[PDB]
């Protein structure tokens, strides 16, 4: 409907959680980068292992404060994460390696934001 | 005539001086199969192009047609999957750089 | 000063001297490309070496013979570097070790120049 478009913006969260509709976007954005790997496969692998969480965390919202600092995040990595596969475009050959520990630190929250 | 289509491959990927792959690897070796292209011509009647060999050296030689062609548009990260490409084309023209024109030619 | 837009045009003298002038807007536009280390980095810090020779140059400049081999390709460097820099945004990906080779030359020279006594004129 209305949040699924925002989520295609790149909206995660507007006081309700549309995470894995966001999260598909992000995938498919990733996917497109074959010859990227930390892109295309490490963290559209440790993305696609979060997905049915996402489901989940989508079919049972009212019981969960996302207020919670840990709930709060999961939407801001999401969102760093697609801003991040957004301009990866305009990265520029000198600015591979610090992109490459942006993606990195984006796959690892992404992977602790599951051990619970 | 084929000896042209490798001169116009050896032309624009001496353009690209900093890429060694292309500069020092594909052109040192394009060279060889260079005076070999020329042969081919001087013996076009006698041979048949219809030859496996001689058929692959067709579609070896515009390989790297479309790699020097493509390479202004190689992004930084198509970078070691673009460098397999040229020297997989780089193999293949070696070994052809190793053949008996005389061979083909008595076999007709 | 017209002589300060001058060392932001990239020229480091006319008759008179501003080397520390132009070695800032250098080491500023260096400090642009923060990813490329030998620019942001190894460069940088280089520069920031021979800010202080520079500087006692610009104030002593009154008494120094400036048509000599040194204070000429101290100069020379200087506007060597700032090319060099303006040049970043054109190089490609395939072209950096060229560029890095480059300005690792004129990092040498830069460090060199910061042996110089300026006492000895």
């Amino acid at each position: 409907n209305a949040m699924n478009d925002w989520a295609s913006l790149g909206i995660g969260s507007i006081g309700e959680a549309v995470f894995s509709k966001l999260l598909k976007v992000v995938i498919d954005e990733a996917k497109k980068f074959k010859a990227f790997k930390p892109l295309s496969k490490d963290l559209v692998s440790t993305m696609e292992i979060l997905f049915p969480l996402t489901q989940k965390i989508d079919s049972m919202q009212k019981e969960l404060d996302f207020g919670v600092k840990e709930l709060k995040e999961l939407r801001d990595t999401i969102e760093r994460a697609d801003v991040a596969v957004r301009k990866f475009p305009r990265v520029k050959w000198y600015e591979e390696s610090e992109y490459t520990e942006e993606i990195e630190e984006i796959n690892e929250d992404m992977l602790e934001f599951c051990q619970i």
